[PDB]
């Protein structure tokens, strides 16, 4: 009975397009903050943050009140959207279609004429996602919420730190942190100030997941390469091992396309990676080509050279520790036994061009495995994050 | 002429906005179940739940009763959304985009008060999705409904047993079960608790179609990889075939890349898995360039180490069970036997290094065989679930 | 000035919340019926029906009668959503985020009262979509529509024969036929009985896309396959087409697997299809290896065991149809001599391990090509509606 | 102030329930007509169409007219969704699924009654996109309008030319017209007629992309298998140059796969082109096995049957223009010399074997050729449209 | 009190369909503008444009002022959609399936009676995207604005500077301009002309993440095809190099196939640098077989021609700078020996045909390195914005 009462006197003459004060000079004081439930998605291709949320707006609504003597019981009231006025909050950086996914609940209010309004959300926002560092990349994602239509004069935002204690934990994301900033900023719209408040989802990047399955994956298959310097020649298959390594690694750099935005305000640490790499991948293709051409010289073409005699057979090579009927009868046998040792004269040139194509094998293999373990280290450990990475997810 | 007499007489003065309670201290009882009809979709990738649900409220409303004798036949009314009071009961952990997929139906009203309502739903849930032991897992996934805006002291909610009598069987997850449990938490917003019914699906994945799809397929292409032990030196292929399963093996973990999330509370089972393949068909590729360069060996380079003419030639390959005009022409016939007989031994220097090639071929096959097969059945059988997953599934 | 007249008469004290009755004690009968336009489209992997149906409700309101003598020339009139009783009938298995897709029309009522009501929707339903004998496939999916919250004792549900008279036909699916069942079911819910109307879509799926596109492509391949038991061994080439072969193989599995859903109720035709397969071209790879162990087997190793010469040389190859200074010249020619006689003997040795490979290679050929065309005849023919696939189709 | 009087006076008894005739026995003639502004989308897998449309309407509304020196200035007035009697006109074959994309815009009426309605909107439209041509083909979607409630008794729906002065080019599609018909039928829910008026858009595509992308790419990967009847037998990769062409083709195929309904109404041309192709390349490979067994015949085996003999060494041949201790001495070089003989001979064997080979690969050349080419020819210049496409697009 | 009054006072008689103008005969001034926030998407494929941007448009109410010394502190007041008149603005080429994805906020008012209303949207449009020079392009996208039920007569819509001291740069897009034009157009459905308001968004794409990902390793691949042209004959492995990197670039134009639309306005530039490099790796294959011909050409068939003989070995070649017992005794011995110098003359002849294939090599090495460069340096400087897209993102 009371209850009905004060519903039917709490609405003779509520105007829900009035400001609640008293006074029509001074600004009304609203207190924002949210309460971060879950990050959902952290889309760096369309640059996009997915959060659930609970936006927490309080203020005083001077019409709003009762004595609880005269209604025994009736603490509280509770009104939905279109019977009570509210602050017109929006998310300002909005990536969602209907630009506002605020799901639309209840207003408290108690006999004092405080009112609470917490509407959930999923909401989409816009925040550049920086992929430089990517995979050991930390995220900086701005969400700044205003009231659209009420400048500083009449609607006095204030900020409250945000709420985490009910945070679900994301296997990919670690939270760092989430504070707030409360400015006051001019539009070229009008001469009246906005206040926003604005929170900063400081997000670090767990790399467990990359490292075992992009990182380790692409380190393994280059070393495969470098064993094409220790497979001999007369195998008859050092071009195969070396391309078909060549056109997996170039899937996999398609596979990383699939994840990464198409920006150029720099190339990404993964870029790198997959680039050096590759042209190392490549390179030992050139490499090969240069070996199996010395081990297949043919030994009456051109003779070689003394620079080459000397670089390769005696520096490198000890560097690397490698090391009247009767007549006609003679005539006959002596053809057949002067064949014979031309032809070793002959094999004897083609042991030196094979004994060359080996220690230009062996050479490249030291240079090549240097080369990989240098690049290999210097572009992983040029991050920032790369120890902590390492300390917290390994 | 008593259905229209009745209804309206019933909205004389009615207040969808007031709570029907005949003593406004006191809380309205809401009695919450569900009936799941369906578990439509497990989205591990997005960690998603989506199901097919009744949701069942029932209380009493003070205002809704009549007389039946004064109204001969009419037993029950119903109303829409907004004509009359309902609980604001929402889904907490809600992924869906609106956040609130009901589906608004009638409240069903008999002459002593008592409301029913059951709005369905497709219903889009967060819930954590542990893939560590995939494909063998079983989910644990929350639903956790509440009233959003009435606490304790207002709306006294009690649960009740979850409907299950309709619940249409998955083909992919076998329900084992949906008990729930009704909690009363304190949050940061108000001084005031909440009370929450949690409904906990409890369902195992089926592994018939992945066992037949995914790990049988692997197991197999990882045997292969094994036959190059087998190949004899001399076909010029042994690289061929491991680089091949080696390429083949890399798009089926990038097959496996799409379904599983990008976590990293832990390394998957099928990560292992697919990881401990991926390095025995590596590793294999790496013997097979030794057993290539042996068998490929000058018979002029330095000389086989006695370390490697004993473990081997011996040891290894009993336990394996292998094992005037006349004096010119003389001089010309001599040369000629002369260089027959250094080609002799020098090929037999060959076939000591081909051998070699062949014990090492058959050492390593029978290591490699006996690792795949312990690291197969340690990964799998590491599982807690394997031993079900068989007997119900295979 | 009559139609405005009588819209101005018919709303007079009308309340769209009142079932329109002329004795309250008594169920409403309404006419459920549909009429289909189109299958849309069948999503075997999420388990979805779409379809655009008219849905056809028909009733008599007590309350919308008018003498047309009173009013000449108007025989009906119409109401749109809101201001007119209307039966809250819904598709149970709704497989809508929206729940309900239908688009709500006007209801048109003629002089006597009779109401008929046709929205028409593009309606998502769930079905078990039964993949065990895919692609001859026939599906049966159900759509259940009923009152929600009118049991029987108010709405007397009645059913009559679905319309099928503009259905526009699916180049995918061949409709076979809607036929329809009226049944009340008791739900833990109310101790009321609801009455439902079901519509059985019973659809043949059209195998000649899958024919051209699945089936024959993969009969091919294999075939190919078997053609290394052709190839010569001194090509070089016999792992390669094989090992390449089963590369192709395995892609066409995944496109498969892009398409059917991820269940164990049981293992589909096309999984057996291509399992079956899949070990057949596995297999050929490892007697392709014994076949060259054989082509290279060295003429100074084991001896050829009795069991090999025998079941091999003899009784296979039969069936196959296959089969002082002239003395020390004389010791210097008579080693040349003999040297060349051991050789001789040495590669007849060969000749035999040879040829024992060439009769292994021609044996395997003929029991491949018989478990080939076994297996894929068998697994085909296996489904029952395999023969009215190929009469209607090709 | 007469704009604010005339607004008064006119919703006066206003009921926007009612058909705005004078007299109510006669139908109201609406005039429907179209303004197409895009095409948005062809989804041949899907089968809709997506356009960018201003549907236009125009009738009489008999209540709201006025007499403009009673208000001067005044000579339109604006109503909006829900304030004034409008048709109900739908897209009967629409595929959205709110199965109604009109956007709700003003109504402008005149001093005289006469009513304009130009709702825009994105339609989506079910329409069966014959793909037998593909990508050759003219395609002919049909968009429905109707007023869905009203009979031919009460809207009298008159056709207007469509208009596309406005239409913005589409540079895959070229519109080639959209005329539109004027029908009245009868459909099982009502004795009433129901006219509609229908527009064809008639597009035609534009091959030069798929003649770019799609049919040239192949033409010229299939030379490269013809290519294999040139590569000399003792390259030994005559097995790897096939085969891998075979493997790419059948990636091509599945690349086309993503874009092609699979409805089996007919075999499309691009897949009769596939197919062919794809025997054609491996009829190669089976070429290519024949010919490498003649090249590695022993020698020692069968012989060469006369048929063969005659066939290829004389007709094809022909045709391609082809083509006491010295008499232990004695005994000793006696062997040797003869051995070299029986080599000799053997050798000469082997070259009729291998001519006979490079005679084949030769003919097989010249066939493959022809059919590759008339089959190519044949296939293409099916397509009715294959010459107006070249002419337009090339 | 005064607020509270004051709203009570401008509602009264207040009609939201009366254009709010002092005298009916004149128009009412509308100044349109925009604020350009981000450029979410530039989608090639749908030929799409999404950005977030907030509309401006200001009026002046003649209803809606009041004497601020009567309200004093009241300066302003709102109102939300419906309770006041607006201009119904719409974005004509609209994209969105709603047609009008506007945010409705509220109208702010002074006491003069101007109006400003501001709302957010996320916008879709259609633009023509020109990819004839992608990747170094520059869009023109045009958003078109105006009244959709106002004609020029009634409402005189005027344009303003479009706003970007808000907007966020887009790591894809470098934002070149947003100039805008008024203009007023006659249409085929009203005889009254309608103004709009059209901005051009002109965008230049930063093409360092595609040069980087898609042409430079695409020029490396290709040059890797050159690499066969240096590799020994003898290898036996130049036909595995050249197929294996064309069926990579293969796969490499699909990749671009997905991101690029299926339009034949122009061959693009992208279309072309592949086109190119795909025949010059094809035609390198086809050099190969010709190559591989002569080094493997029999010595004993046909007889190298004098213009081979002459071109090759001596201009090509200079140019490149490459360069009684007794008696029965004497009979075996001779012919021993005889046949010795057979082989030799046979061999010589072969060398020759080997040092052609040589030459040949090393001739189309030169060649196709030539057009190589000539054909990737043309193509990418053709682009009028190659230079620019350089210095700016390299
Ligand atoms: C430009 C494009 C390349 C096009 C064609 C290939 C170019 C090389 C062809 C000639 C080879 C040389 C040869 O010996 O040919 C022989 C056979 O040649 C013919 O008679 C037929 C040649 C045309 C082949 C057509 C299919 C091309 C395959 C598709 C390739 C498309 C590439 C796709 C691009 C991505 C000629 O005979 P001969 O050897 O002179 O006989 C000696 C006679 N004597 C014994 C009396 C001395
Ligand atoms: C506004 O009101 C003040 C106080 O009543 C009065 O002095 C002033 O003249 C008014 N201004 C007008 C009527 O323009
Ligand atoms: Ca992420
Ligand atoms: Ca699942
Ligand atoms: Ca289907
Ligand atoms: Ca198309
Ligand atoms: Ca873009």
């Amino acid at each position: 009975e009371f209850q009905r009462k004060l519903y039917k006197e709490l609405v003779k003459n509520y105007n829900p397009l009035e400001r609640p004060v008293a006074n029509d000079s001074q600004p009304l004081t609203v207190y924002f903050s949210l309460s971060l439930l879950q990050i959902m998605d952290v889309d760096e291709k369309n640059q996009v943050l997915t959060t659930n949320i609970w936006l927490q707006m309080s203020w005083t609504d001077h019409y709003l009140q009762w004595n609880v003597s005269e209604y025994p019981g009736v603490k509280t009231v509770r009104f939905p959207d279109g019977q009570i006025w509210k602050p017109d909050i929006l998310l300002y950086n909005s990536a969602d279609e209907r630009f506002d996914a605020t799901f639309h609940t209840n207003v408290l209010v108690n006999s004092s004429g405080h009112c609470q309004y917490l509407p959930p959300g999923i909401f989409k926002s816009s925040c550049y996602i920086d992929v430089r560092w990517f995979p050991f990349d930390v995220q900086h994602c701005k969400l700044k919420f205003g009231s659209w239509s009420y400048g500083g004069w009449s609607l006095d935002l204030q900020m409250q730190e945000a709420d985490i204690s009910g945070y679900i934990p994301n296997g990919e994301w670690d939270l760092v942190g989430i504070p707030g900033k409360r400015s006051e900023r001019f539009y070229e719209c009008c001469k009246e100030p906005y206040p926003d408040v604005t929170f900063t989802v400081t997000m670090r990047r767990r790399t467990l997941y990359y490292g075992l399955n992009l990182l380790i994956p692409c380190v393994l298959i280059s070393a495969l390469a470098l064993l094409v310097f220790l497979l001999p020649a007369d195998s008859g298959e050092k071009i195969s091992l070396g391309i078909t390594v060549l056109l997996s690694l170039t899937v996999f750099m398609l596979l990383v396309a699939e994840i990464m935005p198409a920006t150029s305000d720099s190339v990404p640490l993964i870029a790198q990676y997959f680039a050096s790499t590759m042209i190392i991948v490549g390179l030992s293709v050139v490499v090969t080509v240069i070996v199996l051409q010395y081990h297949h010289h043919d030994p009456d073409g051109g003779k070689m050279p003394k620079w080459t005699r000397v670089i390769l057979l005696n520096w490198c090579a000890w560097f690397l520790r490698m090391k009247p009927d009767l007549a006609k009868i003679l005539e006959e046998v002596r053809y057949i036994a002067n064949r014979f040792r031309c032809q070793d004269e002959s094999e004897a040139v083609c042991s030196e061009w094979k004994f060359a194509a080996c220690v230009v094998d062996r050479l490249c293999l030291m240079a090549f495995s240097v080369f990989t373990i240098i690049c290999t280290i210097g572009i992983l450990m040029s991050a920032p994050n790369f120890v902590e990475a390492v300390s917290k997810d390994f």
